[PDB]
């Protein structure tokens, strides 16, 4: 259902989202070999990627992750760390938005996801741009689990149209804001976005709908179960603005499907 | 490296001793369906099997566990829990013996398991004889991940010879006692000890040796990795007390790889 050349990408990009919690970094030197307990990474460990920049707790968000190089792949890796502890992350989840016209015009976001991203935005655009102009070959991705697969995906639309293609690729992620915003995602140029979701894990469909939310488009749906493995006949492409029969159908939603993206993610043996 | 007659035991069992953890609720009253969050237990959920006696916190030892009905499989079940909190446990851990000569001529066994163990026998001695008395054709068989490998180990030995075999299924299971335990457990009839151990586990490493603690033979000893599903050709058998190069090797030992026995066991998603 999709290639294994993109199969492959969707599990390296569902192991560096895992390495930023399972990960050795902070205390971790810049230059550090990227590796990972409880085998949540073995892919970047194969591979020759290192840290170029840790953050932990930053900004109003206490946002947390990487930037990785990976010269075996030529990627500058940008990777968020979802919450350390989704269960209370959901409960808390507030469902406000704001206006995010800086991004698009009309375009309303999680207020919350939007204003962490922002109090961040300036550090992180310079160490992407260092990376950039270091290596011009390398394509930029950015990718997360949960509230990382937000704070990617909202990353990327805010740093795109500025020189180079930003690829985004989030698993898991809630709705990121308003239909307006939903439309911008699906269409805009300067790097893809590919939305991943499994069975019937709870974060996406949170904020509900019902609040101003709706879902980019296309959205790329694993069947297999929760501790299953993943083959490329699990995964169905799902076209259109808040499609349904993907994660979006009528049954009650799960948090161990969340936490089962390729591999274990969100948290560590 | 063994049958597949086999490998289908090892894990069903290993879905048992995991549903200790994850099964839902030890207020369930006698009679109700065996499931578990997380997809911890699926080939338990398609059978036909049900609570016998439910327990939790029992006797000196705070033991946990159930009994169960396996109509499909016909079995009665006894799976003990583990530790709530493994790490801890680990570094909690005493390595005192104790004479055992009730069990075994000569024997010293681990003063804790042994003791939590007596503590709540005469009871599940009952509830387990009321089940062969019902169901006489059907195989009991005892079971338990890590402290509940031992405490299913010492029960095993404890129990047989009153007429019916007791099967018993240890998965991680740490050393249970002395040279002259580990001897009875090797030959002891009335039933087969199958003590399944994984990678560089380091539950069946403790305590050490040096504390003059052995392992009953044989051992079996799954090689694939963390995270990764075991197949009949990943287990090899190990003969003789005390063999080395299955998990007993000098090399550094790990915690991740005692949470994954055919699938998550230990912890419930
Ligand atoms: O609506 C909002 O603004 C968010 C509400 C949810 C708050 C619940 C707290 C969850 C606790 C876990 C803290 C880890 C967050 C790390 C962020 C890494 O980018
Ligand atoms: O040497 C000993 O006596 C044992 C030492 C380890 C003590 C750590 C306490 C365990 C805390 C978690 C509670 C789970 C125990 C449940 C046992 C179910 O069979």
């Amino acid at each position: 259902e999709v290639s294994q050349d993109l199969f492959n990408q969707f599990n390296l990009f569902a192991q560096y989202s895992a390495a930023a919690y399972c990960g050795k970094n902070n205390d971790a030197p810049a230059g550090t070999n990227i590796t990972c307990t409880g085998n949540a990474c073995p892919e970047v460990e194969k591979a020759d990627a290192t840290f170029l920049y840790s953050f932990e707790d930053s900004g109003v968000g206490d946002v947390t992750g990487f930037l990785a190089l990976d010269n075996t792949n030529k990627l500058i890796v940008l990777s968020f760390r979802g919450s350390r502890s989704i269960e209370n992350w959901i409960g808390n989840l507030n469902f406000d938005l704001k206006e995010i016209n800086d991004i698009c015009s009309g375009c309303r976001g999680h207020d919350g996801f939007t204003s962490s991203w922002r109090s961040v935005a300036d550090t992180l655009r310079q160490k992407v741009e260092d990376a950039v102009r270091e290596h011009p070959d390398y394509r930029v991705v950015f990718t997360g689990h949960s509230l990382g697969g937000a704070l990617a995906t909202v990353a990327g639309a805010d740093l795109r149209g500025n020189g180079y293609d930003i690829d985004v690729f989030s698993y898991g992620a809630p709705r990121v804001g308003n239909r307006a915003f939903a439309e911008f995602l699906t269409v805009q140029t300067g790097g893809t976005l590919y939305r991943i979701t499994h069975t019937n894990d709870i974060v996406p469909r949170l904020p509900p709908r019902e609040f101003g939310y709706s879902h980019s488009s296309p959205e790329y749906w694993i069947k297999s179960g929760t501790l299953v493995p993943v083959t490329r006949n699990d995964i169905v492409k799902i076209e259109g603005i808040d499609a349904t029969g993907g994660n979006n159908q009528p049954n009650i939603p799960d948090i161990p499907a969340h936490l089962w993206y390729f591999g274990l993610i969100g948290t560590c043996l």
